[PDB]
């Protein structure tokens, strides 16, 4: 689990939003496994703006910040899983590294701020959903 709060605005995975999310929908994109709710409070989290491929994400089924190279946003094919069928995700970074289905939601960082949550893995690779391309998550 895990969420991005940036503004007024929540980032989940769109197969984790909850019924609230869908109540207080702003955008969700189902190939993209993302969703964005409204939020009456603030949020502390900075989006980052830029093209890093080296970062820092948690994985909450170790308790471990790791860091990790990553590929570019692209289109790849994701298994069926009980949220899915079998699918093309896009804008999804792979990295080598450990996780799990319950670590969905945990933030990838780089120096500029948040790059991406936590959205598939298996196999020894994790993969992340990117949020750098949503500019209008800065404001309004
Ligand atoms: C200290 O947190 C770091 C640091 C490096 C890399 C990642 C994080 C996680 C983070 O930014 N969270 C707000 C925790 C919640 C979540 N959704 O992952
Ligand atoms: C972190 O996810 C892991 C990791 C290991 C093994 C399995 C999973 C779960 C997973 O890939 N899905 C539920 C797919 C979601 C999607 N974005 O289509
Ligand atoms: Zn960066």
């Amino acid at each position: 689990s895990g969420a991005i709060y940036v503004g007024n605005y929540r980032v989940v995975n769109r197969h984790l939003a909850t019924h609230n999310d869908w109540a207080n929908l702003v955008w969700e994109d189902s190939s993209r496994d993302l969703l964005v709710s409204s939020t009456t409070a603030q949020g502390c989290d900075t989006i980052a703006r830029c093209d890093c491929q080296t970062g820092v994400y948690y994985c909450s089924s170790r308790r471990k910040h790791y860091p990790v190279s990553f590929s570019k946003p692209s289109l790849i094919f994701v298994e069926a899983s009980e949220y899915y069928p079998a699918r093309y995700q896009s804008h999804l970074m792979l990295a080598v590294g450990h996780s799990e289905p319950g670590d969905c939601g945990g933030i990838l960082r780089c120096q500029h701020g948040v790059v991406g949550i936590v959205s598939t893995g298996g196999n020894g690779l994790v993969g992340f959903a990117d949020v750098r391309d949503l500019l209008w998550l800065d404001e309004e």
